[PDB]
């Protein structure tokens, strides 16, 4: 009997959403090389993932429209390109299905999609195939989308530090931690925010929701709450397949530099690639790092080097490293690094907790506030920076708290505890090993 299993994959075709979904498909393709996997991205998303990278033969790549007509020049806001792609609707997605079906000579039996591509559910219902939502964001933020009205009401009437006790297992979350686009109503509403606010109705229609995290780190009561909202909640280990890793030269020499530093002494600073921080906070970070006297690695966009204080890089050159790029995963897995100063992106938090690195948190948007709140008040593996924004005096204090002070021993200890929890979670028989097979069974039973 000919194997006719054909999984269509729909990533949210942007930056940090692309690698974790490729990582999952690679694992699925390795264990089911008889099954066809059709990865359907845009021209720019495909170039990002597959330019110089060898992929298994049962994974084929197809290209659909990015929603940007030739001639148009999107503004300098990270939402427009998202809205433009989402505006393409299911019809653009079905054009990717056409290219997949034509190539493989197989009708799609299953669809795995990033939860943000809500149009792919209509596609799944049209084809009558199971729809599997993939969730590479902050896991604990899944609960929010089932209580939008409760949250919108509380965010307008209650205090900003009021607890969201109506969320099982997430009573530490506050009004000020809630994503802004979830509260935005009317003119401020984007196609992106309207899509995210549809998750509470969209997600229960998914055959399975695959979370890119460790189930053992999430609050058990939150987990049970989500299992009560969904047909199936599956956790697959977010750690990279060796098929995903593209080994490259450490051009900056971060690791060689880190080897000359002592254990848990280095501050690693990075705000991500989507985040455009105010120049004054950028000035404040440099000022704090310099005053603190701690060794540091700061991954900073070169477009921001002119913003840096005069002589800062030159004066800190003997104890600090300011570079355009770092192999972050290798840096966070280095023993010299004592604190991760982060914007709290889901992947960065993942890499920091799995390596036992405490965090200084400055969330900017989205679900970074949820991550930061979990890091400080639940896992207790870090602190939100003093004042919610970067200042010289507040940041230095956070740096001193985590790195050297006895008042930060509970946090450094908790970071080691969490690392051990992760190491057992990724074991041969943690929850994810069982959940990975369940997902494989869903695909082979489709
Ligand atoms: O409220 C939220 C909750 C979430 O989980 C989010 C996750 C995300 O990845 C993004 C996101 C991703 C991008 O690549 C962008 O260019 C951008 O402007 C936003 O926004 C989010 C907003």
């Amino acid at each position: 009997m000919k194997n006719k299993q054909h999984v269509a994959i729909f990533p949210f075709p942007f930056g940090s959403h692309l690698p974790p979904l490729l990582n999952l498909v690679l694992k699925l393709a390795h264990i089911a090389p008889n099954t066809s996997f059709s990865f359907i991205g845009t021209h720019s998303s495909n170039a990002f993932l597959f330019t110089k990278r060898h992929i298994p033969n049962n994974i084929r790549v197809f290209t659909i429209s990015d929603g940007i007509p030739e001639g148009h020049v999107p503004a300098n806001n990270p939402i427009e390109k998202l809205d433009l792609f989402l505006s393409t609707g299911p019809d653009n997605l079905r054009k990717g299905i056409e290219l997949a079906v034509a190539e493989t000579k197989q009708s799609v039996t299953c669809i795995i999609a990033d939860a943000f591509v809500t149009s792919s559910l209509l596609v799944a219902q049209t084809l009558n195939v199971p729809w599997i939502a993939f969730w590479p964001n902050v896991s604990c933020s899944l609960s929010l989308y089932f209580n939008i009205d409760l949250i919108r009401d509380k965010c307008s009437k209650d205090a900003k530090n009021a607890t969201l006790d109506f969320l099982p297992g997430l009573s530490k979350l506050r009004v000020e931690d809630v994503p802004q686009d979830m509260l935005d109503v009317g003119e401020k509403e984007t196609l992106f925010s309207r899509t995210l606010n549809s998750l509470g109705v969209v997600l229960p229609q998914a055959k399975a929701v695959v979370v890119n995290f460790f189930a053992e780190l999430d609050p058990p009561l939150f987990v049970k709450y989500m299992r009560s909202k969904l047909q199936s909640l599956l956790y697959v280990v977010p750690l990279p397949c060796p098929q995903l890793l593209l080994p490259e030269i450490d051009s900056n020499g971060c690791l060689s530099w880190l080897d000359s530093k002592s254990s848990r002494s280095v501050a690693y600073v990075c705000f991500g690639t989507v985040v455009s921080p105010p120049p004054q906070e950028v000035v404040a970070v440099a000022e704090a790092l310099e005053e603190s006297g701690f060794p540091f690695v700061w991954a900073l966009k070169e477009s921001l080097l002119s913003i840096l204080p005069k002589g800062f890089v030159e004066r800190t050159s003997t104890r600090g490293k300011v570079v355009s790029w770092v192999p972050q995963s290798h840096v966070l897995s280095h023993g010299s690094v004592g604190v991760f100063v982060t914007h709290c992106g889901a992947n960065s938090v993942m890499e920091s907790v799995s390596n036992g690195v405490p965090m200084i948190c400055r969330p900017f948007f989205g679900d970074q506030g949820i991550a930061a709140r979990v890091i400080q008040d639940i896992w207790e593996v870090g602190v939100i920076v003093e004042g919610k924004v970067f200042t010289k005096n507040g940041f230095v204090k956070s740096l001193n708290l985590i790195l050297v002070q006895e008042d930060g021993k509970k946090i450094r200890d908790n970071a080691l505890k969490v690392k051990q929890i992760v190491q057992d979670a990724v074991g041969p028989h943690g929850q994810a090993a069982e959940d990975f097979n369940t997902l494989v069974e869903v695909i082979s039973s489709s």
